[PDB]
């Protein structure tokens, strides 16, 4: 299949920027209808229907859903949907030619989009244990290994979105034959844009099949509209082929994804992977929405408990760090005890720099190296930098990426010696793992991708350091007088 | 007849401080066994067991479990209960004699405190729950879903204000029944003991009301004092007088759900039923996870309202900011231009700006010669802030607008003729409306004294609030003390 081969690779060509809220298409295990409410005429129907009803989407289209599906049920649908939001609405259930279907309705552009997804013929427990767990990596443990304990499938992973968007995978529960993915990065460029809308306005993606041929939906654009027809709200969708053969090549043939949400951001996903195809009732679909919709909220919880925890230890921190402050330079005696600069914003690696043997702490570069790297700090003027970039401002400085990566720095105003900063490495050193779309290959993509980027610095890291700054802006009147 | 009576009336006078934690009996609807750790030794055993089991209490004290539990049992639950913390224990389901046993371990003062209990939905439940956008539409899906699942007659959900005091937030009362809404009962009606009985645990269950609690035999703790730490049992004797405060209610079966913000008891989910019934382990647990569930909502929805008023705040000063400047002859006279801005700033229902003897008062409010006294009482310590739960505590004459005045906070800057932006609100006897021994009324009216002249607590971002003023009217005169020019 040359031929076909090419075509694909034109496909790959641009993939940032790619409809997909339009793809025109949808997965095999269903039925697409879109209508026009107050009557329920056919704007749009799938090329699926002709296996499992009347012969042409064309002929359906501009008629009424009292032909396609029948006379009773069309009014049980419109008493249904009535006048009502459609929202929280309740289980309904058809059956054209003696075959089950799931109906989900919404509305786009004025229409209702009806979604027939094809259905082939202990909790409490598990919130109280998640509930238990007193740190948020218990808490990961216990998530994935219950959503792999009842949800049947051979691997369940969780990936986190860094601000940067390069998702980690941050726990799993791989059963065996499938290789291990903890501290997995793969790049944002991974998921576009129009992918990320997507799961955030829904909760809960599912792909059964990652070998299959899309259906085509005639008529592309509505009659009434002249337009792509909105598929971001329905279940039944097409996957794009490079996430496809991504799959292929992942040996993921069956998946999930709970897009977990905190106050409207995508913190992760809690992902899945199966080999053998497998289609998932409704009862384990919303359980696993359940679980993003109380997983999230507890997260979000837990870390509340967390950035409390962590900002309260950072005001503690200069409580005893002012108590050495006035023991006796300023920035000289807080080298006397390292580690408690290192917890302060978890720098993993600090220096001070004094006089001309800048004392440094943990690991850090040779002195050739950090004398090199603060002087891209006090031309710029800022007292405090969020540098997940290393040699953004600075550019012939990679050769410090193997210690030096992350550069939040201090200083005293003193335009001469003066600093002390805080290293984070690359996060390509901290985390060891392990053709054409490989979780392989996108590792390597990362690889360039991390090359000299670090791990982000939060707001109150920012803050908790300029604390340290302010708490040395206050002593030194104090030393100056003394 | 009279013997009863006078048990009770003796017990009526020392509510307040009376042992809970210890209370040396049991309910009926099941068996307790406290045991030595490593070999099972019965070192306390329930008078119950001379009904439920047979043998006699007075005896099969310091005996291991061999002789009622039997031997692989007792091996069972030494297997479960050695080298486990008791962190997360499974279903434990026990059958002695044809009967059987839900099996609750847990430890007190280094003894195994084992309480043999007599033997879809949920995701639709959650994404109702999350689906709610305001905080009353929770609470009324809350206790709309959680009557629509237990068999419960009446669900209420009480929030217990940082005064102490429980009001009924939202209520789902069976049809032709008693209205509880709005409900109003003072902090003492229910213990400090129990407070932190229901705070400690997450469920409280009262089968039947008219109940003979079953006493522990031997007492006293055969190891030390302080006897027998009933305070992490399921299995507990209800105070006689709470439990004939429930029998004259009607409801004689009570659930009681803790809503726990953390460590802080928000509130209590309860579920009364004016016929005895059961709980079953499953529902149990549901009802426990929706508990934990809901506190996480309202948790989390909660600081959504605060921020929602936190934006509101912050913008309100800029906003007031752009009035003040515009004025040209008093910073604060200006600001009562736009009172009904100034009334949501801090939340309160009156307001008075104070001139020269001109009280521009806005609202509901005394007559200005009333408040005069309130306005010289500040300058009596020239507090920033006045944050005043009650005002007839801190200000004697205060009974002349006790009615209404109650809640005061206000600001002003020090100047020779001071100015006042007091914020009134009004005793919260005015804001609730709701219809002899131990019933609601007798409780709402012990309220009524007890929060007699008591407005609602001033929140921290309320008394921050007054301060954000207080700088940017001090900011306002600051730009005015230059405008001379
Ligand atoms: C610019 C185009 C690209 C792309 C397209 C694409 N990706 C997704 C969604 C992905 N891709 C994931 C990639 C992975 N990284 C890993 O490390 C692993 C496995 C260990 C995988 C699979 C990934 C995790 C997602 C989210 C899915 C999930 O369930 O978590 C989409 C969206 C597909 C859809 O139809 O929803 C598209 C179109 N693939 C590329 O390789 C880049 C170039
Ligand atoms: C000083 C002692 C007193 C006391 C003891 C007591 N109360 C409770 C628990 C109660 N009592 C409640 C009473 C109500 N007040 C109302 O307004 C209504 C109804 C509208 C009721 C039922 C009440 C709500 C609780 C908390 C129950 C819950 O929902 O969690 C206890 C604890 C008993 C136990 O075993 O749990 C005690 C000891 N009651 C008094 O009236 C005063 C004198």
């Amino acid at each position: 299949s040359q031929l076909d081969k090419d075509a694909f690779e034109v496909l790959l060509a641009n993939c940032a920027d790619e409809p997909i809220q339009f793809p025109g298409a949808i997965q095999p295990h269903g039925l697409l209808f879109t209508l026009k409410e107050p009557e329920l005429t056919i704007l749009q129907v799938s090329a699926n229907v002709q296996s499992v009803l009347g012969k042409v989407p064309d002929q359906l289209a501009g008629q009424t859903l009292d032909c396609v599906l029948g006379a009773g049920w069309a009014e049980v649908i419109r008493s249904t949907s009535a006048n009502d939001s459609l929202v929280d609405v309740p289980r309904l259930l058809m059956s054209v030619e003696g075959v089950e279907f799931e109906a989900l309705l919404h509305r786009s552009q004025e229409a209702l989009v009806l979604e027939l997804e094809i259905q082939d013929k202990n909790m409490g427990r598990m919130l109280r244990q998640l509930h238990a767990a007193a740190d948020l990596q218990t808490l990961y443990e216990v998530s994935v290994r219950e959503i792999q304990r009842m949800t049947g499938y051979d691997r369940v992973l969780i990936y986190r979105f860094e601000e940067e968007g390069h998702g980690q995978v941050i726990a799993e529960a791989s059963a065996p034959a499938m290789e291990l993915f903890n501290g997995l990065f793969f790049p944002a460029s991974d998921i576009p844009e129009q992918a990320r809308e997507l799961y955030r306005r829904n909760w809960l993606r599912i792909i059964p099949d990652a070998n299959y041929t899309p259906v085509p939906l005639v008529p592309q654009l509505r009659p009434d509209t002249q337009q792509q027809l909105d598929l971001s709200f329905s279940t039944l969708r097409s996957v794009s082929p490079i996430h496809c053969q991504y799959m292929k090549n992942m040996g993921v043939l069956s998946s999930m994804s709970v897009s977990l949400i905190q106050g409207g951001k995508l913190w992760g996903l809690i992902s899945c992977g199966h080999r053998t195809p497998l289609y998932v009732s409704h009862e384990l679909r919303s359980a696993c929405q359940a679980i993003g919709q109380v997983l999230s909220l507890q997260i979000s919880a837990m870390e509340a408990l967390e950035v409390s925890r962590q900002r309260e230890t950072k005001i503690q921190t200069l409580q005893q760090l002012h108590q050495m402050m006035a023991t006796s330079d300023v920035f000289d005696g807080l080298a006397q005890q390292p580690q408690l600069l290192m917890d302060l914003v978890g720098a993993t690696g600090v220096a001070i720099i004094e006089d001309r043997q800048t004392h440094c702490y943990g690991n850090c570069p040779e002195p050739s190296d950090i004398r090199a790297l603060h002087t891209w700090m006090m031309a710029g003027g800022e007292p405090v930098y969020a540098s997940h970039h290393l040699s953004s401002v600075y550019p012939p400085g990679e050769a410090y990426q193997t210690l030096a990566s992350g550069v939040l720095a201090m200083s005293l105003p003193k335009p001469v010696d003066n600093g002390v900063i805080w290293f984070r490495p690359e996060v390509k050193q901290s985390v060891q793992w392990s053709l054409r779309l490989q979780p392989r290959t996108s590792f390597e993509i990362w690889k360039v991708e991390m090359t000299g980027i670090a791990t982000k610095w939060s707001h109150g890291d920012v803050f908790a350091a300029n604390d340290l700054r302010r708490s040395a802006l206050e002593n030194d009147l104090a030393r100056q007088v003394s």
